[PDB]
RNA sequence: AAAAAAAAAA
RNA sequence: AAAAAAAAAA
RNA sequence: AAAAAAAAAA
RNA sequence: AAAAAAAAAA
């Protein structure tokens, strides 16, 4: 005979805010800041995921490349489920907030810099779909996750990336839920889809208009097994 | 080297009576009650069912809030088949049983508490179509699990919410045949199917009646994500 | 470094005969028999083969009702494919034994046994889809798996069944393959496709013109269902 | 609070030669080598495959039949995509590397040899489709996993078996994707994709020639089934 | 079989 | 990426 | 619900 | 391969 307790759910709306969330990442954490942090974080990052979800403990500290930050594990699941708060990092709040941080370095700072950058951070979801850096600096980081928390400074691409792909059959539809739930230069969502469709529609196109092509195989042996009837 | 053991099957017929059962639960438990009880199993309901299925073993009590009500944990699989008796509870049979006796306040009682409870019960299985309280008591009550033991006193609706799930695609057909196997004041399936079928015939028409948006998201978001294509 | 060894294996062809195996099975085996323990055997042999594949032991020994019969354990999985012999039992092999075994007493005994009988055995694989015992004997027990060892006593309708099934979608068609592998009255199965075909052809028309109708549910839950669209 | 790290990752190409690696293997192991090694190998060859992804340990030695061959595990999954070194064996390395030392048999010697050597050998993958040893030795070295390393010995049949079946639609495309990513006499495939197109092309006719039943079950039972419907 | 096991609010 | 992981005879 | 969990470079 | 592993009554 064993005793289980649970208790009532209030019901008020979400304090979780993006720009004081990343306001307050920006002082706290990056005193050094190597773009060789950065690097390692997001082309490890897949990797980075799959051991916190194997890993059943709920902070975890990690070390890349000497960089030290400490990540809510909500990957491992269950979680579980435990909030993070709004002060808390998370692999995802975590790629949006240096996806952000990275376009404000890509704003912000020289041409030479600009360059050493563009040579030293690769986007792994990207340039798989042959999306590469001279695309566009905000496309190009829209496509690293969590990019959503910023449809505001990524100029809605991380949304049409996402229409675009739910649309081609490229992604379940499911997956465009958090990010309609956004909210875009102050606005909520229920007044961005009303009052800012065009621009949404506009980086659709843009988005469109791109590569795409997706690199399971070479160029080279696409055309040759057309050749024989696989599309792969 | 081991050895085991199988004994015969009986044959007979069920003798589980919901009416029984019920008016042998209102005694027994249900001594303060809170409708902040029913409220706590209710929301958390989901999150209920999740541990006792987690948890090996077959008699647990669970407190909420406060109020602790002892239930053979049959999710727990394999429960394992171990009957429950007559006199047993279960997380579905205890589902039903509140969602009964709070339409039994509902009917007994004044106004102004009806105004309260309505106020703090709430069900997430109903509120996820968008069906409110103010779609009748019985309609709402009808969308917890279990209120097929009663078919009687929820109006057909529990089978009518179901005819109407199944028909549209939103359910597999499975998920009938318990209810089908029930009883309607008194009459067994092979009569009330028979000679009731426009009650029947006449709840579905209510239930098909209903908002039934579902809201994985926002309304806002669904018109506008349908300007692109997408319907979710 | 671990060292792990494999050894060659051998090509001829396979010395396990149903006739021999089963001539070997009636004197060792069943020397009270009651139809009893057979009763047990074949209601709870669902059971007994969720058992046998959780434990991992290889020699089990099952007691029904209180019948001790010690049947290689090659469900738990992995068996691990340890080759049972050829005077081997397996809860497949031990049934179509006694699949044939009641048939001998049906045709062997008196008119009183047989309605004993007949009144003890039941058959879940039969009866579920609404197959009973006065569809005939052999039709009945052919339900019983195992019962494809002996197409030769069973009169191909292991076989036609199993075709039947497999056509109207019913089954799958790799459970056709180890019956496609046997012998029919001495004959290899190369012969009795060919020179056969009638008696094959003959008993899927006895087996096409059953009942089978699936009771997942009750006739009268069937019709009323129906008028909603609902055939499950 | 638990400290995970992680490194950088380099950018170049892959060093590992087929070429270098058999001729390293070819001294190095096979001192002996019994035709009766490889035939042990390759007819147990999916066990030995279903052992080392059940043990966790990442070199394993193998003992087959008196033949000791150590191999790093990377079937154990996760591998854990230890890196296998340029002079590392694979149960994959191993099986074309023994593919291909085997046709380097069958041309350099004798025919007496030549005889002994094809009713030594059998190859699991070929004859499931029925795809016997007089059909070339190419052709039927050519199902073995691995012989995709040399398509310059193999005469793009690995590939054209490849396509074929990926067209037939008996295998995903995904499993093509290795093999596109090969080198034909020196050749890179963006090359020899371009400027060999027939060989392929004609190594797909010879390979589309051969018989291709699938052996689920006997050629009689086929045709016999086939007069009822079911052609498996 | 009036028996026991998926969908679960803002 | 000339890297590493499904289909396996009578 | 501005909450938390699939697709991941050469 | 006459070998060994899904559907299981009221």
């Amino acid at each position: 005979i064993e005793l289980e307790f649970h208790d009532v759910a209030a019901n008020t709306s979400s304090t979780f805010d993006p720009e004081v969330a990343y306001a307050n990442f920006k002082r706290v954490h990056t005193t050094g800041l190597s773009y060789d942090h950065i690097r390692i974080f997001y082309i490890k990052g897949r990797e980075i995921k799959t051991s916190l979800a194997k890993r059943s403990e709920w902070e975890v500290t990690l070390n890349l490349g000497g960089w030290k930050i400490t990540v809510y594990n909500t990957n491992f699941p269950g979680n579980r489920n435990s909030p993070v708060p709004d002060d808390g990092l998370t692999l995802h709040r975590l790629s949006g907030f240096l996806a952000r941080y990275l376009l404000e370095k890509m704003l912000k700072v020289s041409e030479p810099e600009k360059l050493i950058i563009k040579s030293k951070i690769i986007n792994p979801l990207a340039e798989k779909n042959g999306i590469t850096w001279n695309d566009g600096e905000e496309v190009y980081l829209s496509f690293f996750p969590g990019s959503e928390m910023f449809l505001g400074t990524f100029r809605f691409y991380p949304l049409a990336i996402g229409i675009y792909k739910v649309q081609r059959k490229e992604m379940e539809p499911k997956y465009l839920e958090k990010t309609m739930r956004q909210r875009y230069m102050g606005l909520e969502a229920a007044t961005w889809t009303v009052s800012k469709l065009t621009e949404v529609q506009s980086a659709l196109t843009v988005v469109s208009s791109l590569g795409w092509k997706k690199t399971n195989v070479s160029a080279a042996a696409r055309d040759f097994l057309a050749k024989f009837g696989i599309n792969m």
